[PDB]
């Protein structure tokens, strides 16, 4: 809020969804507990990367320090970094059950598991 003293994904990410700045990223519910992330794969080079890494870029720049313009950017690092954290986060649940990657617009659903929440069930 005031200053990014302690960086983190749990909140950071949530902030991105609530803000609704990036497309696809929307809260399936009002409680802002469950959301959906757009999972696509172009591969092309001429295609626009900025957008593809619109959210990923922020993640890194936020957590670490990426030199924009001087240091050569690498989507792999960003995607891998986040993609990995998403799963690494034990406070996150896999809603793949509802996830739809076989439709017009593919996306992966996830549930933010709290601390005082029932691990099992």
């Amino acid at each position: 809020g005031s200053s990014g003293s302690s960086g983190k994904l749990r909140q950071w990410l949530i902030d991105q969804i609530d803000s609704g700045k990036y497309p696809g990223l929307v809260w399936e519910n009002e409680e802002k507990s469950i959301f959906r992330i757009p999972w696509k794969h172009a591969g092309k080079q001429d295609y626009n990367r900025e957008e593809d890494a619109a959210l990923f870029k922020a993640w890194a720049l936020f957590k670490g320090k990426f030199r924009e313009g001087i240091d050569k950017p690498d989507p792999p690092t960003w995607k891998t970094r986040l993609r990995c954290a998403l799963n690494k986060s034990n406070d996150f649940e896999e809603l793949v059950e509802r996830s739809q990657l076989d439709i017009s617009d593919p996306y992966k659903v996830y549930r933010i598991v709290p601390e005082s929440g029932p691990s099992s069930g």
